[PDB]
């Protein structure tokens, strides 16, 4: 118990914060959600050996856990507010917990997220973070509004965290300056809060890419009752990705690595200029048509 | 994925509900918290082999997980609103998930809790539930307000879930009619929502008993800067507990079993009649004095 007060109640991100009436210390936290906005709520579990490697640095792990969880707020166009941390520990290592809380502080500061509570238990290493944000009624980015003619877009480079995973698992090697930007996408992805806000009233549908580009395109296609067409030639590897992989290897990571935590969204053509101006890292990758399913097209428009 | 729609999106407790603008289906749920009240937020993890036995009936397990999590809302005097379910599964067994969702529905209905979202992952069996409730500002039951002279009270019989655990783990046996009420306290404890509401403006401090009576009395003693005195002679075993255990065995379970999910609270003497009238199952177990720590006293007032 005492390590909770020492490491988390005392953490910088657990300090008093706006819209938080009561933080760590009681049976519940108390939020005063801003009047006139809805509260966006999402929860994510990271499991040792599944979402991160055993033996990893806890300073990095805490940032990854909070970032991948906070990304679902950006996927709704919500502004960040607070979170809770449920932590399951095989043993209560003070030095591990110290590094974990240090990394949690760093990512929470960068995300504007107040730590208001949590839970600590014993067992195989796992953590579940529940994040809270605010969005005006009727302005949240949902998945069901895509229409034929909409552009299919992403908020940034794809495949970088999958390339990074090869390095993390020591299944591939790279020069240090190639590894560093890719490892940053795995351990410290940046939730695309600013893009989510910019897409309010403009994107017809949106979510974040967690499972993988093609898989997660499926949610828009199914919820909206349309076909999504991904154009292979529009999947250009970033400089960072290209430092490690080429051709088909890079393409496969873009299509199916997941862990990107960039938004995939459909956009009426009339808003392309506004979103390009507000978020130059966005890219058009395809289009929406009438029909069903997700379709990958080659340079000639033939299905793969 | 499809089992989520089949078993949880289709669950009765996931139906449209008041103050829920968006339930299951997107990257976040959207809550419309009632204006003029704070949102109580708590999260709990249950780990296989720690908080429930391997191989157990999922219909019972789902009720236990939600009830023990919802109890923290009662511990703040909050009225129930909604919850999310993060579930980690070693394998996706359709019959297990069906029973789990059936039990989740039953307990969620009895608790008035809408299922609005969650997360599903692979790994050693675990679940983290995050519960949401509402409480007027300034009326939540906190831990720091106890004063010397306050009565120390609990909301119901103690030790019953610890007695039950002996049966659950097959470390003890009992006639069926003795086992049934105790097993009900382990698998389906009733969060004391009505008591939490009745204690608004009356209890000086409160929390629920999860770790154990003496351990959890420590939180009030430390937060309030007082001594809590538990009177052994006031720890009378219930009929249900007495069906299985006697004397010291029953007392030890009352003091240290935990898993009671009844409230422990301090109460100004002038409110005893009101709380007895509203919640006849409550019991006075001791008193608050100036000083520090938790103290167990015998019939003669000597410390044990
Ligand atoms: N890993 C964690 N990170 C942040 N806050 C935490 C963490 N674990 C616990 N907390 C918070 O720190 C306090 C722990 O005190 P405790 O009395 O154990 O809370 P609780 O919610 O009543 N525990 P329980 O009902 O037994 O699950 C609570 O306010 C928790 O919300
Ligand atoms: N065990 C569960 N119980 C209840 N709802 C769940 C559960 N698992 C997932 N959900 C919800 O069902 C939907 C699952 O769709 P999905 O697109 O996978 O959501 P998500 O939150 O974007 N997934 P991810 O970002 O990869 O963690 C979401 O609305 C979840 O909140
Ligand atoms: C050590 C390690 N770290 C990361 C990964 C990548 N990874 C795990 S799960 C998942 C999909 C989303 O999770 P879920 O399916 O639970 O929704 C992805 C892209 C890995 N394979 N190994
Ligand atoms: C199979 C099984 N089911 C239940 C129990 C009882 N139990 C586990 S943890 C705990 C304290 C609160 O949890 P925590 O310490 O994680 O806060 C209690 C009372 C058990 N020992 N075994
Ligand atoms: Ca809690
Ligand atoms: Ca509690
Ligand atoms: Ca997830
Ligand atoms: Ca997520
Ligand atoms: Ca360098
Ligand atoms: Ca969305
Ligand atoms: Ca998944
Ligand atoms: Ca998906
Ligand atoms: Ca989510
Ligand atoms: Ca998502
Ligand atoms: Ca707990
Ligand atoms: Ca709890
Ligand atoms: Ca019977
Ligand atoms: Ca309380
Ligand atoms: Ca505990
Ligand atoms: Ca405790």
């Amino acid at each position: 118990f005492e390590l909770i007060r020492r490491f988390f109640a005392a953490a910088a991100c657990a300090a008093p914060a706006a819209d938080v009436a009561l933080g760590i210390g009681d049976d519940c936290a108390l939020l005063a959600p801003p009047a006139g906005e809805q509260l966006a709520v999402s929860t994510d579990t990271l499991v040792e050996g599944v979402h991160f490697p055993a033996g990893c640095d806890p300073f990095l792990l805490a940032q990854r856990a909070l970032a991948v969880s906070a990304s679902d707020l950006a996927a709704m166009g919500a502004a960040p507010l607070a979170f809770t941390l449920a932590l399951t520990l095989p043993q209560a290592d003070a030095e591990w917990l110290q590094g974990f809380a240090r990394g949690l502080d760093a990512m929470a500061r960068q995300c504007g997220l107040a730590l208001v509570g949590g839970d600590t238990t014993r067992g195989p290493l796992s953590m579940t973070l529940t994040v809270f944000g605010r969005v005006p009624a009727g302005q949240a980015l949902t998945r069901a509004g895509a229409r034929p003619g909409d552009l299919l877009c992403v908020g940034g480079p794809l495949g970088e965290a999958g390339a990074a995973l090869e390095l993390v698992l020591e299944r591939r090697s790279a020069p240090a300056e190639v590894a560093e930007p890719l490892l940053a996408r795995y351990w410290t992805p940046a939730p695309q809060f600013g893009l989510g806000l910019a897409l309010r009233g403009k994107a017809s549908a949106a979510l974040d890419i967690s499972d993988g580009l093609l898989a997660d395109c499926g949610h828009i296609a199914r919820a909206s009752g349309v076909a999504l067409l991904v154009e292979c030639q529009r999947l250009q590897a970033s400089a960072a990705l290209s430092g490690l992989l080429a051709g088909e290897e890079a393409l496969r990571q873009q299509l199916a690595a997941g862990d990107d935590y960039v938004l995939v969204f459909t956009l009426p053509p009339e808003y392309l200029g506004e979103i390009r101006a507000a978020w130059p890292a966005m890219a058009v990758i395809g289009r929406v048509e009438a029909g069903q399913g997700v379709h990958l097209l080659d340079a000639d428009g033939k299905e793969l």
